[PDB]
C-alpha cells in the first residue's frame, strides 16, 4: 500500500476495492489530508467523485467561497470544491468521467484531459478528448472560468458552473426543475427541459487504463 495516496487510483491499488470514503493526500503530503468519496466500481474504479446529484436534498445555489471550498455530504449530494479540484488536477494528467441516470436510462461521458486552474484563473476548465454516450456537452464549456451568482448565468439559472452564454451542462442546477435551462441538464442527452435524477462527476489519472 501507499502511505499517502494522492487520489482514488493510488488508494485503490492499495487493494481497497469498496466504493466509499477514503483519505487522500494532495501532492502525497501527509499535511494535506482530504476525505473523498472513491467510486471503485465504474470502468475499473479509482475515481474521486467531486459532484453527486441524486435527491435534491442539498442546495447547489451557493456562493463563490462555497464552490471554492466544497459543501455537502460526500455520501449523498456534495461538491468537492474548486480549490481541491485544482490541487488534484495539478498532480498529473487526469481524465473526467460523468455518469448520468434518469428513469432507468444511463449515459456517460469521458474526457481524456481534465484540469481546473487556480483561483487567479477563476478555476478555468480544461476538458478535451471526449468519448461516451451522453454526447459531448462539455466541449461548449471548455476554457471557461467558473461562475457563481456573486462572481450572469449563475443568477439567471440559479446554479453554478463554468458558464459561457449560458450552458449545455448544468449539473449544479436546480433539482427536479424541468423549466428550460433551470435543472440538472446535459443538453446533448436530455435537452434543456429535462432535469436529470442522478449525476456524478469524477476524476482519476488518464493513464489508469493501462498502469
Ligand atoms: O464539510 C464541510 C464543512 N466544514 C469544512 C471542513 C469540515 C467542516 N465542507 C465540505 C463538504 C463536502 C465536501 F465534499 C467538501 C467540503
Amino acid at each position: 500500500s501507499m502511505p499517502f495516496p494522492k487520489d482514488c487510483s493510488q488508494a485503490m491499488l492499495n487493494g481497497d476495492t469498496t466504493s466509499g470514503l477514503y483519505t487522500i493526500y494532495l501532492n502525497g503530503d501527509k499535511a494535506q489530508a482530504l476525505e473523498v468519496f472513491c467510486d471503485m466500481t465504474s470502468d475499473g474504479g479509482g475515481w474521486i467523485v467531486f459532484l453527486r446529484r441524486k435527491n435534491g436534498r442539498e442546495n447547489f445555489y451557493q456562493n463563490w467561497k462555497a464552490y471554492a471550498a466544497g459543501f455537502g455530504d460526500r455520501r449523498e449530494e456534495f461538491w468537492l470544491g474548486l480549490d481541491n479540484l485544482n490541487k488534484i488536477t495539478a498532480q498529473g494528467q487526469y481524465e473526467l468521467r460523468v455518469d448520468l441516470r434518469d428513469h432507468g436510462e444511463t449515459a456517460f461521458a469521458v474526457y481524456d484531459k481534465f484540469s481546473v486552474g487556480d483561483a487567479k484563473t477563476r478555476y478555468k476548465l480544461k476538458v478535451e478528448g471526449y468519448s461516451g454516450t451522453a454526447g459531448d456537452s462539455m466541449a461548449y464549456h471548455n476554457g471557461r472560468s467558473f461562475s457563481t451568482f456573486d462572481k450572469n448565468c449563475a443568477l439567471s439559472y440559479k446554479g453554478a458552473f463554468w458558464y459561457r452564454n449560458c450552458h449545455r451542462v448544468n449539473l449544479m442546477g436546480r433539482y427536479g426543475d424541468n423549466n428550460h435551462s433551470q435543472g440538472v441538464n446535459w443538453f446533448h442527452w436530455k435537452g434543456h427541459e429535462h432535469s436529470i435524477q442522478f449525476a456524478e462527476m469524477k476524476l482519476r489519472p488518464s493513464n489508469f487504463r493501462n498502469l
